[PDB]
């Protein structure tokens, strides 16, 4: 059954499906429910459906995802991040805006608060954009199949990278350590940083009767087989 509850989870083996209705009282009205679909292996199906309007159009509502379970390491020592999202986006007629996102933090510590954000987004709707202290890219990067436009910005005392895919991308697969390697080598991404969160879910803006289903979800972070602290 879904759950609803602006705090619902529901935890797995390997991950953590959230509804994370965290700004939900900036819109005007609205609700959204989380469910879980499947569970086989490492791979999981999920979904949610929302409505949400008014208020302050801007902003953030809500980002339900599945969030991996896993070791927290350190960048330098991370071998590879494989991942695959395959899902769909449906919705009423009228204004939708939205993303389908990756959500990455790092810290100095496995524990410790954010520092720097990783946002890998699948999907822009409607207009919706990132985070950007100069509201244009700072580079254009293309990591296996899809070119990407990458943002930075602060959000607090967090440094928010986006990448922001060309085209949308409905079918992902992804080792997201090339995508880390790039920030190290060429953004001052402190390799020293501890990957200490992993999700892919959806951020609203406004929609009407949305539903986004995650048919499959899939993520794993392996280590190096020399580690140096």
């Amino acid at each position: 059954g879904d759950y609803c509850g602006q705090w619902d989870w529901a935890k797995s083996t390997n991950y953590i499906v959230y509804n994370n209705l965290w700004n939900k009282n900036a819109a005007a009205s609205g609700s959204q429910c989380t469910g879980v679909d499947k569970i086989s292996g490492s791979t999981i199906a999920w979904h949610t459906s929302y409505t949400w309007t008014g208020g302050a159009a801007t902003e953030v509502k809500s980002y339900s995802n599945a969030a991996l379970v896993f070791s927290k390491k350190q960048i330098k020592n991370i071998k590879s991040i494989p991942t695959k999202m395959k899902y769909s986006y449906s919705h009423s007629s009228g204004t939708f805006v939205a993303d389908v996102s990756y959500d990455l933090f790092t810290s100095s510590t496995a524990s410790g608060s954010n520092e720097y954000e990783i946002m890998i987004w699948l999907a822009a709707y409607g207009g919706a954009g990132p985070i950007s202290s100069t509201g244009k890219a700072i580079a254009t990067v293309t990591i296996g199949s899809n070119s990407f436009k990458l943002y930075k910005g602060p959000n607090g005392s967090t440094t928010v990278f986006s990448f922001v895919a060309t085209k949308t991308i409905t079918n992902f697969s992804a080792d997201l350590q090339k995508f880390l390697s790039y920030l190290t080598k060429n953004q001052g991404l402190p390799s020293s940083q501890y990957l200490i969160t992993l999700e892919a879910g959806t951020e609203p803006f406004v929609g009407t009767n949305a539903k986004m289903t995650v048919s499959s979800f899939s993520a794993a972070v392996n280590e190096q087989k020399l580690i140096s602290e």
